[PDB]
């Protein structure tokens, strides 16, 4: 279980293992087209891995990708122009599920913190090596860099088996939101000192 930052030269094996991760995860299930679902899921993981992960977040593996862990934080400050490149490239990947995914991202946007802090975007793990410690490895240097600089880490989880994973973690619910005709979603926060 070595985990370190990523380069580029991981990008491959990343994609794959956060493909196969989301495959069916309730969330994406919700917002992205049921029409050559994996390879849009795939595609989509792909633009946030390396336009926003790499080139403006932190991106973190372990085994050399067999999980991954990509978070935005106080320093991702072209967020936004990066938006203005892939954005209309990700509402194509949505397909039929645009507004559906417009309509979730409007009841989650109240519960974001609008303070500085660093938010999880995604992690994965492999689902041949889920639940021998890799998501716990890959995701502890993102909270422990939040709490060095003194600002809260966010998330947001449609899977309820989730849950325990991120409160061993220090992270506690703070919204608790119903999607309609869509997937229950917890938004969770760790205040540094947790
Ligand atoms: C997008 C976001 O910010 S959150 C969505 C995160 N990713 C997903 O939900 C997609 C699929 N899930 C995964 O890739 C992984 O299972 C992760 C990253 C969530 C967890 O990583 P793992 O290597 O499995 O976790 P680790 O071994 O460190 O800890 C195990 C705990 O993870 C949780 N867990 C997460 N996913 C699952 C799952 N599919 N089935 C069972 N338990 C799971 C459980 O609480 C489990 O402990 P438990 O059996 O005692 O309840």
């Amino acid at each position: 279980p070595t985990v370190r930052l990523a380069t580029r030269d991981d990008v491959p094996r990343a994609v794959r293992t956060l493909a196969a991760a989301f495959a069916d995860y309730p969330a994406t299930r919700h917002t992205v087209d049921p029409d050559r679902h994996i390879e849009r899921v795939t595609e989509l993981q792909e633009l946030f891995l390396t336009r926003v992960g790499l080139d403006i977040g932190k991106v973190w593996v372990a085994d050399d990708g067999a999980a991954v862990a990509v978070w935005t934080t106080p320093e991702s400050v072209e967020a936004g122009a990066v938006f203005a490149e892939i954005g209309p490239r990700m509402a194509e990947l949505s397909g039929s599920r645009l507004a559906a995914q417009q309509q979730m991202e409007g009841l989650l946007a109240p519960h974001r913190p609008k303070e500085p802090a660093w938010f999880l975007a995604t992690v994965g793990v492999s689902p041949d090596h889920q639940g021998k410690g890799l998501g716990s490895a890959v995701v502890l240097p993102g909270v422990e860099a939040a709490e060095r600089a003194g600002v809260p880490a966010f998330l947001e989880t449609s899977a309820p088996r989730n849950l325990p994973f991120y409160e061993r973690l220090g992270f506690t619910v703070t919204a608790d939101v119903e999607v309609p005709e869509g997937p229950r979603t917890w938004c969770m926060t760790r205040k540094p000192g947790a």
